């Protein structure tokens, strides 16, 4: 049972985890260099151990796939970066370029966040699938992701996110690396998100869904997580749910939030954790 | 003993592994994802179940450091990718864009191999290194590689490699995530070479070494490596060496092939592997 894995590593990062401090100095316990594995093979990693808001996941990455900038845009799911933008176009919910943008329109110029960009930058989402399409043998399946904050500090920033995308034996199967994770929060709704891009993926391209690999720099748990952490692990894991796509869809552009059912998802209550 | 990691790979790949081409349809067997850690603290992860050619492994990595695209600089240790170069800049050994000069000038545009580069493009190595000093708390000290192949094949391709350091309790930590890793030759030298340039970067920061975490993608033997593969698990690995550095070094630049001593490695006998 995969959820193993990440329990397993809460708690290693909370024997072991060391005491270092993030951005705003608020404290985490860090481990360095983590790594799981879930099976996507008629199952779906929803973790069991407290309840996921996945129809917000869900939301979130329809919104990412948009290409979309506009904080409005945004459905029932909705720091620095904000202090770089000019007021009034700040105060519409122009974000500037965020996770759609960057995977639609990877390298244009960005404008406000009603322009055309029409066949700008790079799409890196569909060159992943046409990728998959022309060459599923091909190492290069990779779209990455940047942490908006970091696009106006400094020339070429390092992404914080690289997905990579793989084909044997007609599965599709993904590895994140995230250059850090939060575990109490990020990391349950990251493997979420990114099985679910990888189950639209290889609905679209007559694969079947294979593994998720999560992997980690800087795994951290945030110190006024630690309680309840330590109470979701008295958790017993139960058989992860099934996701099933409900009509047949061509264009990762076309996927709607009701095509998606969950279905024998049994979660232990929600645990309230706070940023 | 972290040489078991990397063994146990092996196994896993040969027991696990499913057939899968490669860009010139030779065959391997593959498994997407892995992860190993190797310890730096009072020990160096140079492998012991053949021997693995340090002094080469140094001589790369100093040219890599240089900045160096001129072949002929490289010194006892010496693809497609010449087939986008026009002849008489080939045949001077002018090989274009490759590990120094992504590391050093960072999307800078390339002229010829004897050019001045001086404050051009951005220098990743050394970004990381002042980051270092300047937050050791950073989550983005970050250095990229890129298949030189790549370049001229399209827009915005994506790196081969993502190399993370970490900084805690006066101990430097590397992760190295490669996209796709060949077992038998690549792996072992990419060891010993990221292991290396972590070396290097704690002596000039203050630092002391403390893990190598390696993580691929697409983790592959070549089928006529699996023959000298299976020769290389029965071998019991040997307490690994130890890495000395001679004189206190202060820039990353003034390093040199003499500054650096292995010592108490016993390896098993050279394994022949040929690409």
């Amino acid at each position: 049972h995969g959820e193993l894995q990440y329990l397993g590593q809460i708690q290693h990062i909370l024997r072991c985890g060391v005491r270092k401090d993030d951005r705003t100095g608020t404290g985490t316990l860090s481990v360095f260099g983590m790594q799981a594995r879930y099976s996507l093979r008629d199952e779906f990693p929803l973790l069991t151990t407290k309840r996921v808001f996945w129809k917000g996941v869900l939301e979130e990455l329809l919104w990412f796939i948009k290409g979309s900038t506009n904080a409005k845009e945004l459905s029932s799911k909705g720091r620095d970066f904000l202090d770089s933008l000019g007021f009034s176009t700040r105060e519409e919910g122009d974000l500037g370029p965020v996770y759609g943008f960057q995977w639609r329109h990877f390298g244009a110029e960005y404008r406000d966040m009603e322009s055309d960009y029409s066949g700008q930058g790079v799409d890196q989402l569909q060159r992943v699938i046409d990728t998959i399409k022309t060459n599923p043998d091909d190492r290069r399946i990779i779209m990455c992701a940047w942490n908006p904050r970091d696009l106006p500090l400094m020339k070429l920033p390092p992404c914080h996110a690289l997905c990579q995308f793989y084909v044997v034996n007609s599965e599709l199967s993904c590895q994140l690396y995230q250059r850090s994770g939060d575990m109490g929060l990020g990391v349950p709704f990251n493997i979420a998100s990114y099985a679910l891009l990888t189950y639209m993926i290889a609905h679209i391209t007559g694969l079947k869904p294979g593994d998720f690999i999560h992997t980690l720099g800087d795994a951290h748990i945030y110190l006024n997580h630690i309680e309840p952490l330590k109470i979701q692990l008295q958790r017993e894991p139960r058989p992860f749910p099934k996701l099933r796509i409900l009509r047949k869809v061509e264009k990762i552009d076309d996927f709607k939030a009701e095509d998606f059912q969950i279905e024998g998802y049994n979660p232990h209550p929600t645990i309230k954790m706070e940023m």
